[PDB]
This record gives structure tokens, sequence and C-alpha cells, in this order.
């Protein structure tokens, strides 16, 4: 037997593409112009005035108008240790996030095979991520019996990844396309703050920030390599990938999974590490195919914070429209983790077509995808957009 | 700018192959003959006496002499909340294996990396795996800063994935490799049992069979396609791959991470069901490769435990020495989890060539590597040997 011929044979031939997206949130919004009154009032730390007065400049700061929760006031008012600051919790949250990340994900997963159009049966790969919650089988293998696909799937469960995620998995989803013919890679990212949630405390004030930030969701993509002309719709295309680990910023972003659920510090300038960083991440992606105007080509920066995308958008004298459409997810879905980029390519090809433009990105052809999470780590994916 | 040529030339062009193997163990070596007595001391259960009688006949049908364990007696001496079936004890336990699992997997990353050979600036892909613990930044951000490998690094965290998973960072490396020209993977598969170990409870006899089971260890491959030829030396090619959920298998083997630790249980009758499957198995990977005489190939079988082995080798006629390099990593370091496929991958290559067989596959051409594990998941991975 002739291992190259098998090889030849086995190989797909075209860049990975983005074929389909659907998403999915908790029914439960809340408003972020009240959430501090809400969440110290449920956390009964309304004799903290200082702490809250401080919680709700982070909230008005946030550009954030609405997040969807799991967590409602009921499910607080039965879970009081959930809304200590560090009191045991983590089988109580793990019992609401075993359930809710699959739940959650399989909704936006029927939306994006719908769009797809295509048998559940084709689907070849499936890609899970999440940071909230573990459990054996995973989630990959709950979502593969929820959605009834084959049990012969090949199965990527990621989890505990964090908030650069969202580019990771479009990282590993194009190898597994490109190197197997008629791979049709099922994506699910499922994002549910209720490990993270927990009350204030005076002296760790970053893990106030979260509270602020933090909301749930759930993106799903098919990716394939060689579409079927007019069966399949291409949406974005990948060309290439890194990942990065920014000097000096050890610790920057770190979380811990504990008794008390997981944890969340912030130990250094984000937003300054990842404006000092991007530059250079733009030059190995770019500089190959000939391009270093970076108002050119088509942005989604994962919002980690708006402070983040506003020193970048500085650092770079960007135009405040190339953030366009990854504000708008920020605003009115806060930072849903590694879904978050995932609903902004939904949001910047949907307002593309919409709006007659002549391609998916913005009527733009390159594009760039940024993940941002502990490390610090950055993700990079260099895309180029479809006509129409 | 033209996405075709840059896709043709960003790929690699043959199988990817197994370039390395370099493993490692707690330095603690717990002999299996006298466990029994042992372990119902340490957790305090000297009365429970039929309890103990059934699990000195588990330890002596294990078909194990020895597991290296990370564990102690002073280590456990300090840390009752462990030593009880189930009490409290998430946070400690995770203390232990945040740092073990990377200083592990380490000390098998630098023998994996001296026997390649080469530099480890162009590693361009890191794999870590395993069910011990989770942490954000995770232990493949950890071993990139002990190893010093390039923080640009494309980094592959794999938590919490089971028995099964050193089929699964293959079927990973896989596509990693052959996608990406000039791509190095490291992989590191790395196992430590202080997040599942307990004392004995009487209603919870599954919980008592991993007590007498799992070990610790951690291995190392390099995994890259197109070698250099005299330069890099090839030990196995990858053919193919395959990840499937046999039927009538729900809660077979199930895990929950938990604020007591990591539980484990077994609802099903494991090694029938793995036997009743793995033809199905046997014939998708083999019948387009035109074999069906499973006795012409060399094997290499997670051994979850022994009964699994001895009913595979009873379903299919295997000869008893097919099993003979699993065996021998059963007996000389138990059930290693996701790294024990790769430590009986270097146990067979080392005899086929100190014993001067004509390939590493025991003088054989192809070849099959199984992971069993939760789902019920089988994991099937064929193999090419390499000449001499
Ligand atoms: C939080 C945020 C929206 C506030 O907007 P802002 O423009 O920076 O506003 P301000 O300077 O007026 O301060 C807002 C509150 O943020 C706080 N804050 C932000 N990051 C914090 C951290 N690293 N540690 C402590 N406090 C933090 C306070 O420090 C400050 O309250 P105060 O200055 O009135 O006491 C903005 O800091 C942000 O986007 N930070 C995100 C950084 C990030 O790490 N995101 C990664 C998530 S993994
Ligand atoms: C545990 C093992 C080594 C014992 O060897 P054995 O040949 O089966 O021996 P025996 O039939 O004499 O019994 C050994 C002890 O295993 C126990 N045992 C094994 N699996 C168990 C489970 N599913 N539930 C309850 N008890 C279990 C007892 O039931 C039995 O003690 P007893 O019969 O004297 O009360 C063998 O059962 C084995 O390899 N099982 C592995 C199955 C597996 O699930 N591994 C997957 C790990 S993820």
């Amino acid at each position: 037997v002739s291992v190259s011929e098998i090889r030849k044979a086995q190989r797909a031939e075209g860049p990975a593409t983005i074929l389909a997206i659907g998403t999915a949130n908790p029914a439960n919004c809340v408003e972020q112009s009240t959430y501090p009154d809400f969440y110290f009032k449920i956390t009964n730390s309304e004799h903290k005035t200082e702490l809250k007065e401080k919680f709700q400049r982070m909230c008005d700061k946030s550009m954030i108008k609405r997040r969807y929760m799991y967590l409602t006031e009921e499910i607080l008012k039965e879970n009081p240790n959930v809304c200590e600051y560090m009191a045991p919790s983590l089988d109580a949250r793990q019992d609401m996030v075993v359930v809710e990340v699959p739940r959650l994900g399989k909704e936006a997963a029927v939306k994006a095979i719908k769009e797809w159009g295509q048998p559940k049966s084709k689907i070849t790969h499936l890609i899970v991520c999440t940071t909230s919650g573990v459990d054996m089988p995973g989630a990959d293998y709950q979502l593969t019996k929820l959605l009834g696909l084959r049990p012969y799937v090949k199965r990527y469960m990621m989890y505990q990844q964090g908030c650069f995620a969202g580019g990771t998995v479009l990282r590993l989803a194009k190898d597994l396309a490109e190197n197997n013919k008629g791979a049709r890679v099922l994506v699910v990212c499922s994002e549910v703050t209720a490990v993270t949630f927990r009350g204030p405390s005076d002296t760790h004030l970053d893990s106030l920030v979260g509270q602020a930030l933090f909301g749930d969701g759930a993106a799903a993509l098919i990716v394939g390599s060689d579409p079927v002309p007019e069966i399949e719709k291409p949406i974005f295309e990948m060309v290439w990938t890194a990942q990065t680990i920014a000097p000096d910023s050890e610790g920057a972003i770190d979380g811990h999974l504990r008794e008390a659920g997981l944890t969340f510090h912030l130990l250094k300038d984000v937003p300054g590490i990842v404006s000092k960083n991007i530059t250079k991440a733009l030059v190995e992606a770019f500089e190959p195919l000939g391009i270093s105007d970076y108002n050119s080509i088509f942005w989604i920066a994962h919002p980690g914070g708006p402070a983040i995308l506003d020193q970048v958008e500085q650092k770079l004298a960007l135009k405040p429209e190339k953030m366009n459409a990854t504000r708008e997810v920020l605003s009115e879905y806060g930072n849903m983790s590694s879904a978050c980029v995932l609903f902004i390519l939904d949001e910047m090809r949907k307002k593309s077509t919409q709006n007659g433009l002549k391609t998916t990105g913005e009527g733009l052809e390159w594009g760039v995808l940024f993940g941002f999470g502990p490390g610090l780590t950055i993700e990079t994916v260099v895309l180029r957009s479809v006509a129409i």
C-alpha cells in the first residue's frame, strides 16, 4: 500500500471557509444602567457605599448597554454561596453550567446548521469551547447527543480556555478542514458566567471588573474547505493564523477553578499590553501579504473591555468606524469570552449584506480577527471576505 | 493576492510522523502487592474488613506490579480531606496538580527534545493533555515558560479529556503537522492521580476500582511531516484516524469535577462494550487497506484494566503476544490515562530496535492504536512502522 497515494487522496484542496454562523443567548436580559443597584442588592452589599459607587463608574464606562444572563434573581436567592465573594459553591455552579453550556450551544448550533442547509450527518468534526465548567464525558459528547450528530464525529473538547479562544477554535478548525477532504467542522463556543459570578470585595477590585463586563452567549460555525458551488455559501475564508504570548505580561489575566468557583485576576495593564504588542502581530500577519495600511482591512477584536479597543484604535490611528461591529456586540451583549469574536463576525457579515456592500468584510478584501486572554495571549486570524 | 498560491505554499506534503518519544514519572514507586494494606491504612479504613478483602482481589487481578505516584504518605497525612471518600478538597488537589502536571510534562518533553536533536525554537505547535486539574493560563502556557519555547508557539490545551485522549492528541497532531509546512508539534500527555485519589466506600465500588488501577506519568512526542533525511529519525507514521461513541454505553465511564475533587463512575460493562465494538472499529480502519487479519498488524491498546485487554484478545482471537507491549506498560506503571498509549509506543519501538526486528512495529508494517474512555469513546489511529 502507498501512503503517498492515501495522503494525497485524503486531504482537501482549498482554504478553510466559514459557511454558516448562528448565535444564542439566555433569555434573561439584564440592563447595565441599573446593574450596580441590582448586583449590590442581590449580594447583600448595600453598606459598601464607596465600592458600589466605584462599580457604577465601571459599569457606566463599560460601553455595555445590556447582557444576557443564565443567572436570575431567583437562582441567586437559592444560592447565597454564589452571591458571596468567596464561599464554597463549585458544585452548585457546575450543576448549572454542565447543563446550560450544551443547552445554549445546541440552540446556536441548530441555527448554524439550518443556515448551512446540508444534512447534519455530513458534519465530520466537532469543536466545543467553553471557560465555564468541566465534565466527563464533556460538553462535546453532550452536544453530539443533543444534536443527533453521527457517533463517529471527531471531537475536540476545549475547556478552561478563556477569552482568546474564539481565535483558537478558528485556528484549530482551519487545519481540520484543510487537511481532510470533505470535512465539515461544527464549531461551538458557549460561555456562561455562573462559574465566575461572585459578590464584591474592596480588596479585590479586579474581580469586580469582571462582574461589570462578562455576559453569556453561544456562537456556532460550519467550517469547510472546497465548498460546493451554489449549494454551500462561503462567508469568510481563513488564510493564516498565529498565537503568541506578550512579553512582560506574566499574571496579566489569571483564573483559578476552586471550591468557590472560577476566580478572576488582573495584575497588569491589559489595554496597554495589548496595544504595545498589536503592531508586531499585524506585521507578522500582513507584511507577507504586502499590506501595511491597517484601515484598509476589516477588523474583529475581542472586546475584553472598551479600554482595549480604545487604546488599540489610538495606537494604530484606526478610524473610529473600524471597531463599529466589535463595539456593537460589546454594547448589546457584553464580553462573552470565547464566543464574542464569532458574534462580531455575524454582525459584520449581516450588516455588510443588509447594506448592499461589495463584500462580507465591510466591502474590503482582507481582514483580521484577534482574541485576547490569559497569558497574556494574542490569537491572530487573517481573513478574506467573500463577494456580496 | 492569490489565496490558492498561499495555500499550496503553506501546507506540508507527507504523512505526520512521530520523530521522538520521551517519558517521565513521579519518583515514588508504590508496590501493588501491598497497596491494599497501605491504602486502607492511610484512609483510616481498617475496620472495613470485607471491603479491604474486595480491594485486595481487585489489586491482585489488576495485573499491575507497581505505579508511580506524586502522592506520598506524608502528603496524604497533611491532607485528611483527600483521604476521605467525599470531603471538600479540590483547592488542595488543584494546588498539587497545577504544579505537578507541567513539572512532570517538562521532564518528559526535555527527553523527547533531546532525542529529536533539533532546536526547540523549531517547535511550532504545542499540544498539552491532562485529566488532572485545570487553570488559566493553562499547563500549555506553563510548559512554554518552563521549556523556553518560542512565545508564538501555537498551543492546544486539552483539559478534562480522560483515558481515550492519547488517541485524541495523535489525531490532532496529525492535522497540525500535515497541513502546515515545516510544522513540528510537541505533544505532552501528563496525568497525576492526586485529583481522583479518595478513600473507600462500600456503596461506591466503581470508585474503588479506579484506586486499584490509576497511576501517574507523562509522555512527550515530536510529530512532524516531511522529516529531514538522516537529520530527523521517523519512528511511526500516522495514516488515518477515527473517533466514535459506542452504542448502548451511556454512563459507562463518567467523571465529575467537584468540590471533593474528580469523581469516577462505571455504570456499564466497559470490557464488554469495548469488545463488542472493536471489530467495527477495525473494519472501518483496515478494510480500505485490504487487511482483515488482525494478528498481522501491531497493537497498542489503552489498558484501562486487564479485562478490556483480555476480552478484546478473546473476541478477535489475537495471539497472546499481540498485547505484550501494552501489558508490560500496565504491569510497570498501571493505567496512566491519556499518557499510557504513548508509553506503549515507546516500549514497542524500544523492544523492536533492541531485539533486531525489521521494523519499529514488532517487524510488521501496519498497526493500530486505540484509546478508550468516557462516552464510551473509542479513538482509532492507524499507524505504519518504520524500517529498522
Ligand atoms: C473597566 C473599564 C471599562 C473602566 O473604564 P475606564 O475608562 O478605564 O474608567 P476609569 O479610569 O474612570 O475607571 C473605571 C474603574 O475601573 C477599575 N478597574 C479597571 N481595571 C481594574 C483592575 N485592573 N484593577 C483595579 N481596578 C480596575 C477601577 O480601577 C476604576 O474605578 P475608579 O478609578 O473610579 O476607582 C476599563 O478599565 C476596561 O475596559 N478595562 C478592561 C481591561 C481588561 O483587562 N479586560 C480584560 C478582561 S479578561
Ligand atoms: C478490576 C479488574 C482488574 C478485576 O479483575 P477481574 O478479572 O474482573 O476480577 P473479579 O471478577 O474476580 O473481581 C475483581 C473486583 O472488581 C470489582 N469491579 C470491577 N469493576 C467494577 C465496577 N464496574 N463496579 C463494581 N465493582 C467493580 C468487583 O466488582 C470485584 O470484586 P469481587 O467480585 O470479589 O466483589 C477488572 O474488572 C478490570 O480490568 N475492570 C476494568 C474495567 C474498566 O472499566 N476500566 C475502565 C477505567 S476508565
